């Protein structure tokens, strides 16, 4: 089997991407944030505290003839941005782009933090990291990809995120029309539960490539590109007036600037992030200070190849017995 679904930016900045997902019988369609940096499929639901729902579409398990309470199971998750959610668990039928999994753990939110409430466009998350990170207790649950893997034509999914435009998540096949050149594959460590790999270096604009190993995660659920402070300083030094602002929370730059590109290495190959992808617009409405799309990871503990980087590539998440990542230009 295969599946193919369009993913759409939630706003004009590509702050996140939503993909429609069918849950239950009859289908209830919710727009979920596919997140290769976590491993829980959770949804706003009829059980979510009413004051914490503000425009999201909810899953109502009592209206699904295939929903079953997973007795005793609870979940609770906290994300790198400080947001969180928690609740109980049902199993139900879940379909993405024509690919159907029966018995998928659907984690029903009883509580969500303010950032989720405040984002009316995201009805939940669909985790695509390794199932060892799944938070369901006392019986850890498998991700949608893990449950589908054996049925797929090939044990892979691909992320093809658009810049200010829709893109595609495919399951079970590699669309050879969706990229240019060849796909370069690189090793993955699953030791932290992430799609963790080592970039071979970087360049700023037309500058010379610096060969240096940068360990980080391919994370579709993180908006920006978070890299070591040395790398980020080298980037922003090429932008007149750019500075790191403690009050704003990162590097800002004059909105009048033209940003240079940023290149990252994948083995001997190179992925080029155009400068425009690094512009996240005014820090507040009407400001001439703009927020940068490349930020320091120094306070995180891990480097994160978020959407800013991944949207410049066609990315293969290869879930073979030894997982690997592939990147192609497009």
């Amino acid at each position: 089997s295969t599946g193919s679904a369009t993913t759409t930016p939630i706003d004009s900045l590509d702050d996140a991407y939503i993909t429609p997902v069918q849950i239950g019988t009859p289908a209830q369609t919710l727009n979920l944030d596919f997140d290769t940096g976590s491993s829980d499929l959770w949804v706003f639901s009829s059980e979510t505290t009413a004051s914490e729902v503000d425009g999201q579409t909810i899953y109502t398990p009592s209206k699904s003839t295939t929903a079953k309470l997973l007795s005793g199971a609870t979940w609770s998750i906290s994300y790198g941005d400080g947001s969180s959610s928690s609740g109980d668990v049902y199993t139900d039928t879940v379909s993405v782009g024509g690919l159907t999994v029966t018995g998928q753990a659907v984690e029903s939110a009883k509580k969500v933090s303010s950032s989720f409430t405040e984002d009316s466009t995201i009805d939940g998350l669909l985790g695509l990291a390794f199932s060892t990170l799944n938070t369901v207790s006392p019986t850890q649950q498998k991700t949608f990809f893990d449950n589908a893997k054996a049925s797929l034509d090939s044990p892979v999914f691909t992320a093809d995120l658009g810049y200010h435009a829709p893109g595609t998540y495919n399951f079970g096949f590699i669309d050879t029309t969706a990229y240019t050149g060849s796909i370069t594959y690189t090793a993955v460590s699953t030791k932290q539960g992430f799609w963790e790999w080592t970039s071979t270096g970087y360049a700023v604009g037309s500058g010379t490539f610096k060969s240096t190993s940068i360990d980080g995660i391919a994370d579709t659920g993180t908006t920006l590109l978070y890299l070591p402070a040395t790398v980020v300083s080298a980037y922003w030094a090429q932008v007149s007036g750019a500075k790191s602002s403690s009050s704003v929370g990162g590097y800002v730059f004059p909105c009048s600037a033209t940003l240079p590109s940023f290149t990252f290495g994948v083995g001997s190959a190179r992925i080029v992030i155009p400068g425009d992808y690094i512009d996240f617009g005014p820090i507040s409405t009407g400001s001439s200070s703009c927020f940068g799309g490349i930020q320091s990871s120094a306070g995180i503990g891990i480097n994160i190849f978020g959407d800013v980087a991944l949207k410049a590539a066609f990315v293969v998440f290869n879930g073979a017995t030894t997982p690997t990542l592939g990147f192609a230009s497009k």
